[PDB]
């Protein structure tokens, strides 16, 4: 499958593409505002992420640090990122069917939508401003408006026990942005895509 993933934002980021345990594509790639990257995606992948980084260093080895979303100080990463980052979530070619997802669980970075570039299936945004409005003991002073999980690593925020409810910190998320996961347990926003869909991501996208 092609993503299109487009930096609408006024700043550059750093875009990441990951399934947890190695690189989509190349992986990440520096997104200055207007520019567009193209990366292919293996049929069948399975628990895919795109996010953004915000506030990057790396040096001419691809190293560095972001101070948003960073996977583990590479340019090209193989991880996921380090919370808050806003996720655009999918599993391609699952018995016939692609599903997407935007996901506030590890917090919000970035604004995001994501929309298949072909038919039949609708997108997804989260496109508030989160981070103005972001709770005081969510916000990360690196940027960014954190989950709960990750700030207080409870049983309650994190669903532990696979049992959990909404929380202050998980409806906020879901205020602003109800077509986004707030918390694991959360009534699903998945959108179901024809197999074989293609899609772009924007950051900022208003």
């Amino acid at each position: 499958a092609t993503f299109e993933i487009v930096n609408r934002c006024s700043y550059t980021v750093w875009a990441a593409a990951s399934k947890g345990d190695a690189a989509l594509d190349a992986g990440g790639r520096q997104l200055n505002s207007g520019e567009s990257w193209t990366i292919n995606v293996e049929p069948g992948t399975k628990g895919g992420k795109i996010w953004a980084r915000t506030d990057c260093y790396f040096d001419d080895s691809g190293s560095g640090i972001c101070k948003t979303g960073d996977c583990g100080g590479l340019l090209r990463c193989k991880r996921f990122g380090r919370p808050p980052t806003t996720l655009a979530e999918f599993s391609l070619n699952q018995y016939g069917k692609d599903y997407i997802d935007i996901s506030n669980i590890k917090g919000f970075n970035v604004p995001m939508d994501f929309s298949p570039t072909t038919r039949g299936c609708r997108g997804v945004r989260c496109a508030a401003d989160i981070v103005g409005q972001c709770p005081a003991k969510l916000k990360a002073p690196g940027g960014g408006c954190n989950d709960a999980c990750t700030v207080f690593q409870t049983s309650e925020y994190c669903c532990t026990t696979g049992k959990c409810g909404p929380t202050e910190y998980s409806r906020f998320f879901k205020r602003l942005c109800p077509d986004a996961f707030s918390y694991v347990l959360d009534k699903p926003t998945t959108v179901t895509c024809p197999g074989s869909s293609n899609y772009r991501v924007t950051f900022c996208p208003t």
